[PDB]
């Protein structure tokens, strides 16, 4: 039932993302991005459809996906977003600056809960149940399987829908400001992270 | 070293035409809901400091909150993470143009992990300082000379700090980090307020 | 089982001319200074129970209060040192009579180490309690029918488990000790309130 | 430094006719019920003090019982958590009028974490505590000059630090506080005996 | 199978006359000096179990004592350290003469690192222990069938436990390593019950 | 799945002409001076496996000992540290060309965290390796056929472990990295065997 | 006074006693890799003999006999550790014992610091340096320091055993005592076989 | 007596030997954030070459040389970090090496202190001051006491291996440590590749 358009290297074009909020995610082979690529980048605009893209090793450019991420007047959607503009940042030389992370909105709105992942947040938010079993897989073989490409999509399916929840939630509280400076802060984190400070709380007395 | 002690306010800001102000505060603690602000301090960086006693229950200071709102005027603080929560918690104005000499040594000081004020002014200035006052009752009716003179301290040596720091920051190519540091500091201190002290809020867990 | 669902009080005290009424409350969190207070359950023991939502900003709750400050009526909380916390902070009133089924359980199931809501009723009522409702968004407008139905089933069963551990108590001789814990236990949550929330103030350190 | 040494009990109350005395005790260990008391330490906070002596197997005494039953004579104590338990185990009489001035520093000295005797005497009074004594044989038949003497200086100065620890609870508006948590103490020391000393009963787990 | 329950102590030792008796017992819980004995539990490899429901306050059990305290059985226990030090605070006789299958497991199951009753009886007999009735009131009047089951369960199994155990002690070459450890564990049981539960008294710290 | 048990040794070598054999032991445990090894298990990749148990005392294996001593043939472990330490001590001889899938899967899967054998053959292989047998007596005389199934389950597929490995090395460029790690990792186990079980002897302390 | 030896004692002749004070040195705490280097024995009349062990020593029939007297008692501080190295090296596991730590642990529960230094400087005023614990004791000679620091730690032991065994009679503990050091000797057989970071009689 | 230069050794005339003592002095623990500032070497002669590496100087060809010649053995203490960060500057791995902490962690199995002040405290009696290290080794100028502090990590390399060498040799060990001298390469590239905070040898 879920469209699922799997390409190669980019995006061919830029007819589906004419919008202002797109959903983004991506797979790698690992936590750190100095030793571990980039493998997968995934892309939403809301409408039950994703796009799934394999990036090849040494891959150095994608002119379509980083025209979307060094685009302004759109929006990036994350589920921590600080992992993954790290990667990103690292692979094509670009750090997104317009960005809304869910988990961070989690923390600062789902305050009766100290469980603010991804699987948590659907299956509360959304009656959505996903699944994490395709998570430690091989994301930098040549062909992904069936499973690998629905986990992958399925990470920005719902992110619109987390987002629309999330800003009532901070409207309702009036932490909207507050929201507000944390996305400004989260690329410039995530450069912190680039540049060696990933285990470093910057703003901790120690 | 001259410091003037004031009641309430400071009764002017003659002393504070200038483009950056050295900011540190005493209380009776680390929690700003508990723990009243005791003393505010200043310099000017000229090796004289203003020590501001506040009252219990004291809403107002218009001299110095005119200070701590100028966007034209850079306050220095060290861990000003801190002092920033109980001022705004105090006076109600959050200041948003800041340098904090501790985000500032995590940034540049990266051959060790000691970034206590003690330290940098021991490594940077030759400068020793005693935290003996530290614990001491603050809201006393009447300062101690050893409390009065650890006050002003504090102050004193923000401004050359400052400048060695932003020298590091230049060399080492890092001054938009701090800078950007710099700008949610406030808003990371008002998370503190709201009740988020005591997590960081760009973790994953 | 009945429930009656209310908007910002009772409608009067019909149902609560009794010695003991059961109490819980529902919240956007753990720290009540950030986290509202969203709904308040009470049962009188019968098997009914009422589900109050609070509205936001709401200050007063004239039954619902005079229930609270009613020397007469004892309250059984679970996890009392909580609940006493948000009512007190939210309307002003703090309870002083109360019943805490957790400390019961501390002082009577030593054969334990697990002492929530759910394990203490599986095993004296053997009735089975779901928490998966606990983390909700209890300040909707409108609560879901598994919202009304957890949040009530938190006060149904303590009047009965209140008579086990009374038994335990007696049986053990244990009585005064109780007593004693819960007339501490609404200063206990004053000492929250006040900024001692994590502190165990009879702790050497 | 004027310190009487008894044995067994005091000759008479001649200097305890007052209305708060400064207690504390010396044992062979942090546990009761296997770790006898062996000194109990009086001061009238006229600068002596008496020195108790209790022998292994003792079971009374009677002027030391008496005072210690005083509803109208305050007991000061520092950490009396502990003292109230090995008295009241060793002659049967549990004191319920105390003051603690361990619970009136975390009260108060909210500007630190170190709460201990000898940091207290330091910060109010400049006075110099030693703790080399502590760890010694308080049972042996005679006592050191070097341990009478320690004995004897932690009571010489409760009454100097209870009155300071009042000024502080006034001025901060936590007279009630500190209050209630006196009342429990005596509960507190007795469910240490009972066998829950490793337990904040109060707590969540 | 066939499970006999006895009020307050065995009738008579008619199926004691034999050279090893499996031993265990059900308490309030792990604090002997707190948590009074309930049941004791005996078998004698036969495959049936007497259950002895122990009274409140009781102090003497004679049938059951000149088991405890004849040199000439052996009384088979699974972590003893327990059951040794709750039957002489009970009954006031020790019993030295003991095998402890926790002992002996850590002794010859070098190849794991779980050692509980669950586990051995899984893996040398593969026979289902169920814990369930570990958390009930074993002080209740009547005991449920559960309960009774339960308690039967852990010492139908000790003697061919037994059995096993001593052969692979035998295989290598550890009898007299087990010998020395059953000889202390009575001293280790009385250690705790004089105040060293928590100390390891053959540590270097 | 053909399993062939033997006594001692393998009977010849006519089923391991070739250039990698798998390898893996079973013991009394994980330390080699106390755990006596028990079982030996080898494959050559063909689907079949060798099952050879070890006796107590037993000090030549010729055949085996004459496949790990073999330069042109390449021995396959999972965690080989701890077989090639066992091997060496009860044979006196050091394999010295190894592959090890552990060492393979922290250089390659860093996806994740765990680099078991079990989560590696589901991972890798789709092939469910039940570790249920692995705490069981590998001392008894005679194997039980769950015992002997699994033993053989963990050599039958090192090979296309190692096939799949030596793929992810060459994709990510750590080749060099791998046979490096895995020429030191005899004398990673000799230094285990030595005494430095518990020190990474390349860790700053 | 310090007799310096090679291997063994020349005889027993200062050895004709109830009870021996008994130390070693080593170059390490783990018995199977780190040697024997000395053993230090005092008599309690203020004077130690410290004899150096050879590597590969395997026999010193002198000391072995003292160590073998069920008629003499021989005293440690921490005897778990020497025990197991005296009987790792020479094949003899003494069986008449006294640990002045585990008497301390009986005894000193005032207290949580039961090291040599403390017990001397409380029981004896006597200040212990540790200065040469950490040193080359397989040294082919020893420097007059790490001489009189091997002695120091004979030197008290009879002292100490007397005051802890007034403390055991005092609170009633002689036979609790008494059990504890019956185990010892196993307790360090359990080290030598493998059970070294194992309490044994742990719950788990 | 201190030689400090810049960019490089001018020559490599005091370096026709054996073994030199090396060190490094950076920005801290992070070779791909913390530059390389200050290289170290000695002769073992009492003199010491102190040289100022530039924010991105990718050459230092005289320098190079030495930690490229198989006949040099390069002596270090704690190598593993040193070999990163001048592997990672100047992209050549030596690959004949002599670590002291790791030998020290062969030898000295009476201590849990490696550090190279506490290990030229006890084999030469020489007081090392750590007081300098926590400084900005990236400044333009050095001040005197950080051109001794850097000159002293290396001065007393040379003796401190010729101890350890006798140590390894009485207790059996030189193959052992052969082997971890031969590693240690490889093990700083593990680092620098990614693995830093991983024992790649352990079980998890
Ligand atoms: N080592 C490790 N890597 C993880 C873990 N979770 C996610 N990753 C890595 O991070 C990438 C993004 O995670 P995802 O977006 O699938 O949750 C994955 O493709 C995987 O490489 C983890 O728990 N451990
Ligand atoms: N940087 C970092 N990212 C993590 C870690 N664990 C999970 N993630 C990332 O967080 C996201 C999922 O985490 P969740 O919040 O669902 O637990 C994915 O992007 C995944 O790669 C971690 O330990 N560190
Ligand atoms: N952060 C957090 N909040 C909780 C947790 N459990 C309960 N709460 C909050 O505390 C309130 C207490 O309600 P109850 O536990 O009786 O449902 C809940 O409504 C919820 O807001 C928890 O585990 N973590
Ligand atoms: N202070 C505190 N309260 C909790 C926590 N988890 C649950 N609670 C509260 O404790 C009560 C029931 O907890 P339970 O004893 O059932 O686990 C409820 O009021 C619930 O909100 C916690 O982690 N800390
Ligand atoms: N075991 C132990 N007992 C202590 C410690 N500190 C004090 N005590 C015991 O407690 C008694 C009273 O303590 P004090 O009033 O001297 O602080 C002492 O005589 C001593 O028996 C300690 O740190 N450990
Ligand atoms: N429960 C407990 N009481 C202590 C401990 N240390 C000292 N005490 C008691 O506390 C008092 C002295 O504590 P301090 O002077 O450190 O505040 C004495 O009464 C002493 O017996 C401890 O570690 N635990
Ligand atoms: N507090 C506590 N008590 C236990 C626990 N397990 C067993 N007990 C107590 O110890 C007694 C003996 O345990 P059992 O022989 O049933 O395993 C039980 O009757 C029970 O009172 C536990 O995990 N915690
Ligand atoms: N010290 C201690 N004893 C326990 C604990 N749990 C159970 N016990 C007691 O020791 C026995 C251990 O049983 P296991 O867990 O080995 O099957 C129980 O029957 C009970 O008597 C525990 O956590 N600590
Ligand atoms: N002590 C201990 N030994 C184990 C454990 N797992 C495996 N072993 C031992 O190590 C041997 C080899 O492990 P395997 O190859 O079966 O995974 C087993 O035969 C067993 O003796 C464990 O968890 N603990
Ligand atoms: N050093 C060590 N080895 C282990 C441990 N557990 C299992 N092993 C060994 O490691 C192997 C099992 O590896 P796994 O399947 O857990 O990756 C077997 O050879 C077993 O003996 C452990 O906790 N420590
Ligand atoms: N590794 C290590 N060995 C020690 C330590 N303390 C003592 N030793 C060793 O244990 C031996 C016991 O002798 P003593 O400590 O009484 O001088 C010493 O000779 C020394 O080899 C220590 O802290 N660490
Ligand atoms: N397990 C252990 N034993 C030690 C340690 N330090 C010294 N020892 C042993 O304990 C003896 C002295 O004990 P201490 O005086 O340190 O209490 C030494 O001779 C040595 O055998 C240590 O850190 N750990
Ligand atoms: N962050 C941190 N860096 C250190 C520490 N010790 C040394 N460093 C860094 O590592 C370098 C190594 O030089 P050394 O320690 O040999 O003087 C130093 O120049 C310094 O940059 C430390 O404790 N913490
Ligand atoms: N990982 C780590 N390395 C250190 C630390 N301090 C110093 N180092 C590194 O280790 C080297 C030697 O340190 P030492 O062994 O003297 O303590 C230094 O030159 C520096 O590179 C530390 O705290 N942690
Ligand atoms: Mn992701
Ligand atoms: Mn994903
Ligand atoms: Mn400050
Ligand atoms: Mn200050
Ligand atoms: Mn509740
Ligand atoms: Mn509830
Ligand atoms: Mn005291
Ligand atoms: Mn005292
Ligand atoms: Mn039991
Ligand atoms: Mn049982
Ligand atoms: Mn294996
Ligand atoms: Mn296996
Ligand atoms: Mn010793
Ligand atoms: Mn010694
Ligand atoms: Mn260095
Ligand atoms: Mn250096």
């Amino acid at each position: 039932m879920t469209e699922i358009r799997v390409h190669q290297g980019d995006l061919p074009n830029l007819d589906n993302y004419r919008i202002d909020a797109v959903a983004v995610d991506t797979e790698t082979l690992g936590l750190q991005p100095h030793r571990d690529r980039l493998c997968v980048v995934q892309l939403s605009s809301g409408d039950g459809t994703a796009d799934v893209i394999q990036i090849a090793k040494g891959q150095k450019s994608a002119p379509n996906l980083v025209r979307l991420l060094s685009d302004r007047d759109i929006t990036k959607i994350f589920h921590f977003g600080r992992f993954d503009l790290a990667i990103l940042a690292h692979t094509f030389g670009v750090m997104p600056d317009v960005v809304f992370c869910t988990k961070i909105a989690s923390k600062l709105t789902r305050t009766y809960t100290d469980r603010h992942g991804l699987k948590e947040i659907c299956g509360e938010l959304l009656n959505v149940n996903i699944s994490k079993q395709q998570q430690s897989s091989d994301w930098a073989a040549e062909t992904l399987s069936r499973a690998q490409i629905e986990y992958a999509a399925s990470d920005v399916l719902y992110l619109h829908r987390l987002k629309d929840i999330f800003e009532e939630r901070l409207k309702r509280e009036e932490r909207e400001s507050v929201a507000k400076a944390c996305f400004q802060f989260l690329p410039m984190r995530a450069n912190l992270d680039l540049l060696g400070w990933s285990e470093i709380d910057i703003f901790a007395h120690s």
